[PDB]
């Protein structure tokens, strides 16, 4: 049947690997995450790549108010990413200022894994990280990134190129999203 958003981006994601382009990014910064959304996204959503005019919430979680995001994005793309503490803070804030109006957990978990790619040779090895756990981590991440950091830590790998980690850690990703 006709592939759904959700699929279309799924099959995107893979190509932005098998084709080389997730290497050819900008790295750690709001440019290079707006390139990851709109490849992912491209065709699907009218927003792709653009950063949202209007405020977004999840529950009973606003994220950074539209008004100053664009000046939140600046401050953020700044921080530092020399060890894994700084560079989970970095995706932390990221989260938190979640830019688009849909696409941003998948598109910044790609983000993330190319700041750790960069900086410490290693990446998530998504599929082994369940999503209840990281649903909760994520929840409180805002006040004490600790969980997150632990949970993301036992299951960074150095195998940054393997074909199956990436892809059933892109299948992980949009799985959290509820897209199976
Ligand atoms: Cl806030
Ligand atoms: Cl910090
Ligand atoms: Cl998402």
């Amino acid at each position: 049947h006709m592939k759904s958003i959700d699929e279309q981006s799924l099959h995107n994601a893979r190509r932005l690997f098998e084709s080389g382009d997730i290497d050819r990014i900008e790295v750690g910064t709001t440019a290079g995450l707006q390139q990851i959304h709109r490849y992912l996204f491209g065709g699907l959503y009218d927003f792709a790549g653009q950063i949202r005019e209007d405020n977004i919430s999840k529950g009973g979680f606003r994220f950074a108010n539209a008004m100053y995001l664009k000046e939140a994005l600046v401050k953020i793309e700044q921080m530092p990413e020399r060890t894994f503490e700084e560079i989970i803070a970095k995706y932390v804030e990221m989260n938190i200022a979640h830019p688009f109006l849909e696409g941003n957990g998948r598109s910044t978990r790609i983000w993330l894994d190319l700041v750790l790619k960069k900086n410490l040779k290693k990446v998530v090895n998504w599929q082994n990280v369940s999503k209840t756990l990281y649903l909760q981590a994520m929840e409180r991440s805002p006040v004490n990134d600790l969980r997150l950091r632990f949970l993301l830590k036992d299951n960074l790998t150095d195998d940054v190129d393997n074909r199956e980690i990436i892809f059933k850690g892109i299948e992980q990703s949009f799985y959290y999203e509820g897209y199976e």
